[PDB]
């Protein structure tokens, strides 16, 4: 299975001064990265995931298997060992730093909704090619 394999970026996002505040992302890269239509690009096969962030010259790589303790990299650079679940045909759901995050695609649309209290940092990223 590669249900969510691809490269998408970016369209559009909700709270990110807010939510990178909340979490202690340096205000350089708050303020430097707020504009930037960052690039995710997924590799998925079956549980086995793989994926790449990119925004500018700061690039976050990330592996997990769905069910299994993986050790994700967050914004900070912080590591947190977690696990990511699917939940239906086309979610990811993972908790990290009492952060839920929950990963949703439909056709080629992805949408990112992180929540930390009642701070909730909304990404939507579109397919942009191979
Ligand atoms: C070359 C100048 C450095 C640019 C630094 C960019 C700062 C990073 C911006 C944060 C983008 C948010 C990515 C979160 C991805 C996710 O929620 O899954
Ligand atoms: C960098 C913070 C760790 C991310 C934790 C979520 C792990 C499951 C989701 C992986 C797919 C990544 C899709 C991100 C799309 C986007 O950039 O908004």
């Amino acid at each position: 299975g590669s249900s969510f394999s691809g490269k998408y970026q970016l369209q559009s996002q909700e709270n990110f001064e807010a939510f990178m505040k909340a979490i202690g992302l340096p205000e350089e890269l708050i303020q430097k990265g707020k504009d930037i239509k960052g690039v995710s690009e997924i590799v998925q096969n079956g549980k086995h995931f793989k994926f790449t962030i990119t925004a500018g010259s700061k690039v976050i790589q990330n592996e997990f298997t769905v069910g299994e303790e993986c050790e994700l990299e967050t914004m900070t650079g912080e590591k947190v060992k977690t696990v990511v679940q699917l939940e239906g045909d086309n979610k990811l759901v993972t908790t990290f730093k009492n952060i839920k995050s929950v990963t949703e695609l439909n056709g080629d649309i992805i949408t990112n909704t992180m929540t930390l209290g009642d701070i909730v940092f909304k990404r939507i990223s579109k397919r942009i090619g191979t």
